[PDB]
């Protein structure tokens, strides 16, 4: 059978917002992808200036935002090497 993947994204933005009440999410997502709309500057120094500002008021464990967040936002991280 074999079932991977999937609406894996369904998840984070379902969870990046849906509702947006008072939590954290993908609503700086959304300057990441307006800063950052492809990674195309990577994170060598930009991405914790405003992700480690926005970390620190939702990120103490790794709970704002965790699925394809971390496959969006960490996909591009995860996978950067260029040269």
């Amino acid at each position: 059978m074999a079932c991977k993947v999937k609406a894996e994204l369904e998840a984070a933005f379902k969870k990046l917002d849906a509702n947006g009440d008072g939590y954290v999410t993908a609503l700086e997502l959304q300057t990441f992808m307006v800063t950052l709309d492809a990674y195309k500057a990577l994170s060598k120094d930009k991405v914790k200036e405003a992700s480690a500002k926005l970390i620190k008021m939702a990120d103490k464990n790794s709970d704002g935002k965790i699925s394809k967040e971390e496959f969006l936002n960490a996909n591009a991280e995860l996978l950067c090497q260029l040269k």
